[PDB]
C-alpha cells in the first residue's frame, strides 16, 4: 500500500496545481476580449478535473485493494490525460495578446497528462 499512497499524494497535488491554472486562465480571460469565452470554459473544465482527481485520490488511500478497482482507476487517468491534452492544444490556438502564458500554462498540462499517463502505467503494473 506504499506507492498507493504515494499515487494518491502525488494526485492531490496535480488537483491544486490544477485549480491554480484555473484561477490564471480566469485572470488571463479578464484580458483577451477574443477568446475570454473560450478561456472562461476551460478554466471550468480544469476545475471539475480537480475535483475528479480529489476523488480518485480519496478512492486510492482507501483501497492502498482489487485489481479490478485499480484497473477501473487507471482507465480514467488515461482519459483525463487526453483531456488534458486537448486543453493545451486549444490554449497553444488561442495564444497565436498576451500569449506567453498561455503557452507556458498548455505546457505545464502536457507535464501533468504525461505524469497522470505514467501514473496510470505504473497503477497497471501494480495490477
Amino acid at each position: 500500500h506504499m506507492q498507493l499512497e504515494e499515487i494518491a499524494q502525488q494526485l492531490e497535488e496535480i488537483a491544486k496545481q490544477l485549480k491554480k491554472i484555473a484561477w490564471q486562465l480566469k485572470k488571463i480571460a479578464q484580458g483577451e476580449p477574443s477568446a475570454q469565452g473560450q478561456l472562461e470554459e476551460i478554466a471550468q473544465q480544469l476545475e471539475e478535473i480537480a475535483k475528479q482527481l480529489k476523488k480518485i485520490a480519496w478512492q486510492l488511500k482507501k483501497i492502498a485493494p482489487d485489481s479490478v478497482q485499480l484497473e477501473e482507476i487507471a482507465q480514467q487517468l488515461e482519459e483525463i490525460a487526453k483531456q488534458l491534452k486537448k486543453i493545451a492544444w486549444q490554449l497553444k490556438k488561442i495564444a497565436q495578446t498576451s500569449g506567453g502564458q498561455l503557452e507556458e500554462i498548455a505546457q505545464q498540462l502536457e507535464e501533468i497528462a504525461k505524469q497522470l499517463k505514467k501514473i496510470a502505467w505504473q497503477l497497471k503494473k501494480i495490477a
